[PDB]
């Protein structure tokens, strides 16, 4: 029972911010050649300071009181927040439950917002501690959701042109107006003695603190504290995803698999249970509620798919339900 190392490929994405558009192909390319693989990369050179990111991340999980963690709970941990399905505090169960979050949304959704206004499904308001309790906390957030949308947005342009079609195929519809994309602070806390009802046990015997799923988005970009604990599933096996606390680790979610007829998959994965102190940021990249890509096949000389096209606020809604009916609430 030995467990390899998934091939994670470090890729200079710079390019994708300039006018070389020589120089992005072959950015693209090496994205090409990933998605085909395991499924992961790592974003070198991506120009965000996640030094600082991690810094205001640890200030804020360390420093929260229960009474806080109540006031921002969504409403499956707060009855009193039946708006908060997505944005708010995820509670620990101490003894149970090792795990807590902080999730956030599109700053530009608020009560002016049209969405907000028809209470349209997967848009809310976020909510935020207060501001002499956690100084620069909001402020910090909320500019550290628009430079990620910066990368991301140019990381969606080396998709695109990977799979040979124009650079803005997924990036014009990904627009700050609109974007349904999250932030999550994640927490996953030491802990002596580790409550055992918080460690999952894999079919394959090995420890886990969250089970195999495929990721609700278009791609995730993600951050990490410098602990390993990410495997990707190959044909042969789980594999370990080796951590670099200094890039982003990318994955394509389950949209950009319909999307491709399945040519980049998104890779299954799962995190295994590790008693260490660390943080995991990701930004799950979703689109508009109307926004709908049409599907393609690119192992086809026409190109030619059958798959319906999809709205993304349809697929959000039932695939973040369906993951916590599969994996738990977190
Ligand atoms: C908290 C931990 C258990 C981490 N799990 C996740 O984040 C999972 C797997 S990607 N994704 C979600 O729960 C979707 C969140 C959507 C968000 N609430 C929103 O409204 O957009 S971990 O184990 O993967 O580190
Ligand atoms: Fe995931």
């Amino acid at each position: 029972g030995s467990v390899s190392k998934a091939n994670v490929p470090k890729i200079d994405v710079s390019p994708l911010f300039g006018d070389d558009q020589a120089a992005k192909m072959r950015v693209a390319q090496q994205i090409d050649a990933a998605s085909r693989d395991t499924g992961f990369f790592y974003a070198v050179n991506h120009g965000i300071n996640v030094q600082r990111l991690s810094q205001k991340t640890k200030e804020f999980h360390m420093s929260i009181t229960p009474e806080e963690k109540w006031d921002l709970a969504i409403r499956a941990y707060n009855k009193e927040h039946q708006d908060q399905v997505r944005a708010g505090y995820y509670l620990s169960i101490p003894g149970k439950k090792a795990v807590e979050s902080f999730c956030y949304l599109n700053p530009n959704f608020t009560p002016d917002h049209p969405r907000i206004q028809a209470k349209t499904p997967t848009h809310e308001v976020n909510v935020w501690p207060d501001e002499t309790k956690h100084p620069g906390f909001q402020d910090f957030a909320e500019q550290y959701y628009w430079d990620v949308f910066g990368l991301s947005s140019a990381l969606l342009k080396g998709y695109a042109l990977a799979l040979g079609k124009e650079e803005n195929f997924f990036a014009r519809h990904f627009k700050p107006d609109d974007t349904l994309a999250s932030v999550v602070l994640i927490r996953y806390p030491y802990l002596d003695p580790y409550p055992e009802a918080a460690i999952k046990t894999a079919a394959d015997g090995t420890k886990l603190s969250f089970e195999w799923h495929e990721d609700v988005s278009l791609i995730t970009v993600l951050y990490q504290s410098n602990v390993q604990n990410l495997q990707v599933e190959t044909a042969a096996g789980y594999q370990d995803i080796e951590a670099d606390d200094t890039g982003y680790l990318i994955n394509c979610g389950s949209y950009m698999a319909h999307l491709t007829n399945n040519y980049y998959k998104a890779p299954i994965h799962r995190v295994k249970w590790v008693n260490a102190e660390r943080q995991s940021l990701p930004f799950f990249v979703n689109l508009g509620y109307d926004s709908v890509i049409d599907p393609f096949d690119p192992r086809e000389p026409n190109g030619k798919s059958d798959r319906e096209p999809l709205s993304y606020g349809d697929y959000l809604q039932n695939g973040l339900v369906s993951l916590i009916n599969k994996n738990g609430q977190t």
